[PDB]
């Protein structure tokens, strides 16, 4: 059995993300254990909707899943680099897109530029994904599953965010099922993360990202499996 890349905790701050690397979190117990917020200052350490900037247009936004809940399946396909990602709309209370955390009304939001037949993909940015990954020093320890953007090859955009139903206790609720692609960027660098609210001074670690948004044709991440 071989292991990707570890980073323990006291590595995180300069640390470049790895496809399939994992981080490792803290163990003070408290909220600071969190890896996603030490790799990259600007966004926080809770939730599994998170984004940094100011403004209705982000910077960065992170998608970090458990993938504990069978309820809410998230998936990743690494043979069609796609992740299938659920809203924030989780429970019974309010309407899809009013949540706290503003995850289904951004969804929406990046979906629709996407699609959009104006200023297309023109507010969408970089995606990055992480998974809960548990190491036997921290429960809170994440694995990077890549930088994504939405909606996949083939995929309509009838199909790609759907407004899903559920029951909880009697009570229906809808959520959204989202579509992702991964793209084929095996590295995001130090560099380029320091540099999150300046392309001035990025590299060329999003190159495929960039394309993406120029063209809305991807460079997806294939990776078929070994027997």
């Amino acid at each position: 059995h071989h292991h990707g890349k570890i980073y323990s905790f006291d590595t995180l701050a300069n640390a470049d993300l790895i496809i399939d690397a994992v981080y490792e979190g803290g163990s003070s117990g408290n909220a600071s254990d969190d890896p996603i917020s030490k790799i990259i200052k600007g966004i926080g350490n809770m939730g599994g909707f998170r984004s940094a900037g100011q403004g209705i247009f982000k910077k960065l936004i992170v998608l970090y899943t458990n993938m504990e809940d069978g309820d809410w399946p998230d998936s990743i396909d690494t043979s069609k680099g796609q992740f299938i990602y659920y809203g924030d709309n989780k429970h019974p209370g309010h309407d899809i897109h009013d949540t706290p955390r503003q995850g289904n009304a951004t969804l929406k939001m990046l979906f629709d530029s996407t699609h959009n037949e104006k200023d297309a993909r023109r507010i969408v940015p970089p995606i990055f994904i992480f998974v809960k990954y548990p190491t036997a020093s921290s429960s809170r320890s994440v694995q990077f599953k890549g930088v994504a953007v939405p909606g996949y090859p083939g995929l309509s955009a009838t199909d790609d965010l759907i407004a899903v139903w559920k029951t909880t206790n009697g009570q229906r609720f809808q959520n959204y099922r989202a579509i992702f692609t991964i793209l084929n960027i095996p590295m995001v660098s130090r560099k380029w993360i320091n540099s999150l609210f300046d392309p001035f001074g990025q590299d060329n670690s999003l190159n495929p990202f960039y394309q993406w948004k120029i063209s809305g044709k991807a460079d997806v991440l294939i990776a078929p499996s070994t027997k």
